[PDB]
């Protein structure tokens, strides 16, 4: 018996925190305490506890690597390069980078979710270009174990969280992903795919840029199944 525990929190109408845990009932309360304690300041928080019907367990298997650069132009140049090692045409990879740096939300600011980009044509397939699509209903099978292991190998808690999210994306049929943070202080981003692994890349923006986002590279012929998988299928990831 599994329960999905989803938390989001706002402050001054702005989203400041959000997380999901999928656990056995005997750790339900523990998961709720953790997420309730997650944001520092908030004026509104919602928590959803949902009994899980079906779910799938999947074995994590991406290679991790790390790269440092001396300007965002050089980090984005490398980012485009790694993307074309997943068979993506260079101009498609470049338009992704172009969209994130110039503001992915057409009415200014960050999106509430990821761009779905046609691998072949670079065109944005998400219907709501302010909202995008959100990957949800994923968690590490044994998050306590995974967090301690990755911390001691030198990865941060943001790495722990982003890894589980990409791996679901790739399992759901996203070919490749580009991501850097919306938070102007954090400036590591990544690029991922089944062949290039999980590729951490610093810095993909200047420390002070408030723009970020994610671009998912998807084959249009699979768009409907991909969206269903990202947003509805329940996946536990086993390290
Ligand atoms: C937050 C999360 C748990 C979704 O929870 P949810 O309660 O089911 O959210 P809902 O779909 O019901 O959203 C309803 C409202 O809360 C929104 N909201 C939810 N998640 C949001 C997010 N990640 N960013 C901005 N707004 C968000 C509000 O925008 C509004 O959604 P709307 O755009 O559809 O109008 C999801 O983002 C998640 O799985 N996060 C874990 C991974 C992660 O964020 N890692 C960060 C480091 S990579
Ligand atoms: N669950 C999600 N699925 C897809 N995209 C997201 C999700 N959460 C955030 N994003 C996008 O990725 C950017 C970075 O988010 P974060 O990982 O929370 O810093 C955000 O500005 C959103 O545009």
């Amino acid at each position: 018996d599994l329960f999905s525990v989803r938390m989001r929190a706002q402050k001054n109408g702005k989203h400041v925190s959000g997380a999901e845990r999928i656990v056995k009932k005997e750790e339900l309360e523990t998961a709720v305490k953790e997420l309730l304690n997650r944001p520092k300041e908030f004026d509104f928080m919602n928590v959803k506890v949902e009994k899980v019907k079906d779910f799938e367990v999947v074995k994590f298997n991406l290679k991790i690597s790390t790269y440092s650069f001396k300007s965002p132009e050089e980090a984005r140049e490398f980012a485009v390069k790694k993307l074309t090692q997943e068979g993506i045409k260079e101009e498609v990879a470049k338009k992704a980078v172009e969209i994130l740096s110039k503001g992915a939300n057409p009415k200014g600011g960050n999106m509430r979710g990821a761009v779905l980009m046609d691998i072949e044509t670079g065109e944005r397939l998400e219907e709501d270009k302010e909202r995008g699509v959100r990957t949800i209903h994923f968690d590490w099978k044994d998050r306590k174990k995974v967090t301690e292991k990755l911390l001691k190998e030198g990865y941060t808690l943001r790495t722990v969280d982003a890894l589980a999210l990409t791996f679901k994306n790739l399992f759901c049929g996203v070919v490749a992903e580009l991501c850097w943070s919306d938070d102007p202080d954090y400036v590591t981003g990544y690029v991922s795919g089944k062949e290039i692994g999980y590729v951490r890349i610093t810095p993909l923006k200047e420390k002070g840029d408030p723009l970020g986002g994610r671009v998912y590279f998807v084959s249009r012929k699979e768009l409907s199944e991909i969206i269903e998988c990202l947003t509805q299928k329940v996946v536990l990831i086993e390290l």
